[PDB]
């Protein structure tokens, strides 16, 4: 038993991590194959950002300008292109340490691991989740732009983010391994902001279920609720709205514990209405919505990897 | 920005992990260099665990009779011993993956990250603290035992906890590398309660400089107070005392604020008497003590590995 906030075992995506420079900018690559990805803002100066012409930049660099290095050992480029807002460095040299890969691109409320990344070495994981305002709250400093964000299934290594920015109030944007930024952010040096933040109820649905399996279970009520009464509660609070997609992948769960998604609805409700009142769960005094149904499947049943 | 939970990672620890079977009983083993290392009780039935001779049980048992595997490789044991509370296996092969390594005994209030494995494979990664009571809050489920905890200094991994076994309220004892318990456990199936825990102080004063480096700021008072004076406050609370060394090693910290130590124990000391009062710090409604000074500093100045 416990609960723990636990991320993917990162050796697979630290085999792929490098250094790309140009000029005097630094920052993370991923290399797969024979390709290095990377930000696009690498080939910008500082002044550049405020208002980049990325496509004039790319422009006047050729293949050589790019100094790639996994460790000390140079990767030569012989080929460079611009998908959206990344880079794709071709390299004479395949990885050999290249897992088995896929790029997705996730959705509000999924979880994925975060090797966080300096001069293409790893610094640490955690685990995040992408936020309904598609912002992730993360832990970034300069220079940590390249580390990239997945998900692991068997053997199978999905990447899901990539790290560009940080926004006003210390949250974070990204965008998928095609160059596609979550949300409606942009890769400049502006003024940006996010959308308000909502919690995610299918994931707080979730963790009141590891409570349970965990032997927390002093906020169980007698009572039930429909989904849409329910649903009108949860609005108030700032809770997204819970489909019956939500109630379904709740299903595990749900048996696991023998307790009904729409029971312990009821039981969220009045947590809601009437606070945890000092008390905690699962150690936490705050209600927590950063596990997936799936997270609390894999942790409480001991899913591996290898 | 941002302040998270982060472990090292895993993945220098990830290419020593393998499956130790005798019998029908199978755990994880940490093999390095020509050595396997595992928990003891790998040699018990479930009968044997509720009042095992261990010395008697290895006398019964040749090198042919422990079966392990790295992935599906068999590796051939040449010879075996027993170390206090763990097994080493000598194996006829050296793990090309060895990193440079040490064996440490952690002092309590130090933090490490443990790589949950099951059969050999690793399933997650997560932060956790030795408690002054000589107990870690992890998530360990059947199976996960010779699970080990590890912090990585530039290239050198310092493993320190080995897992065996779960104390009554969900928390967890194991051992160093050597065998030897931390805290008075042993490994029987038998009614054992930890002693009562305290939270670490000098740990959450750490976490309080990274709210300030974060812009939390907030419960900054206009006060100082005495080293004697504050040990006085945070006994009553079940705090560990501060001392000089403590002190010393907040340094760094106190330093690149501006804030001295006893000023920000003097924020500390309301806290503790007036509570938080509906606020949260960096994101938490409770005070939270499992980051150490050095970890504070290692993630806001984006210390590496590689
Ligand atoms: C890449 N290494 C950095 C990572 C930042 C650095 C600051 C601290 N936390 C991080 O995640 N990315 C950038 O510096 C990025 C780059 C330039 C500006 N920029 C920002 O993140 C800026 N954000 C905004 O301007 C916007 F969000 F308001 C700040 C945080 C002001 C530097 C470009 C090319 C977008
Ligand atoms: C090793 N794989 C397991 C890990 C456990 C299993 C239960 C769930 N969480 C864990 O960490 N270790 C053991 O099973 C261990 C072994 C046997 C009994 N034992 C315990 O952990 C037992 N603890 C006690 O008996 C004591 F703490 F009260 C329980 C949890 C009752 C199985 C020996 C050889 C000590």
């Amino acid at each position: 038993s416990g609960f723990r906030k636990m991320a993917f075992p990162s050796g697979k995506v630290e085999g792929c991590m490098v250094q790309v420079t140009c000029g005097t900018t630094t920052l993370n690559g991923l290399w797969l194959d024979d390709v290095v990805y990377c930000p696009r803002h690498v080939i910008c100066t500082s002044e550049d950002m405020l208002n980049p012409n990325y496509e004039d930049l790319l422009i006047r660099k050729s293949n050589h300008n790019f100094l790639v290095q996994a460790g000390n050992v140079q990767l030569r480029v012989i080929g460079h292109s611009m998908q959206n807002c990344v880079l794709k460095l071709k390299v004479d040299t395949a990885n050999p340490k290249t897992p088995k890969y896929k790029f997705v691109r996730i959705q509000p409320g999924q979880t994925f691991s975060v090797l966080a990344c300096y001069n293409g070495s790893p610094s640490g994981v955690y685990q995040c989740a992408m936020r309904p305002n598609f912002t992730i709250k993360g832990s970034f400093l300069n220079g940590s732009c390249g580390s990239v964000g997945f998900n692991i299934d068997y053997d199978c290594v999905s990447f899901c983010y990539m790290h560009h920015m940080e926004l006003p109030t210390g949250v974070h944007a990204g965008t998928d391994l095609e160059g596609n930024f979550y949300g409606p952010f942009v890769d400049r040096q502006t003024a940006q902001a996010a959308g308000t933040d909502t919690t995610i109820t299918v994931n707080v649905l979730a963790w009141l279920y590891a409570a349970v399996i965990n032997g927390d279970r002093w906020f169980l009520n007698r009572f039930t609720t429909t989904l849409n009464d329910f649903n009108l509660v949860a609005m108030k609070y700032n809770y997204e709205p819970l489909t019956q997609d939500h109630v379904d992948i709740l299903g595990p769960l749900s048996a696991q514990t023998g307790i009904a998604v729409l029971d312990m609805c009821a039981s969220l409700k009045e947590l809601l209405q009437n606070g945890m009142n000092g008390r905690t769960i699962l150690g936490s005094a705050l209600l927590e919505d950063e596990f997936t149904p799936f997270d609390v499947v894999r942790q409480c049943s001991g899913v591996t990897f290898q």
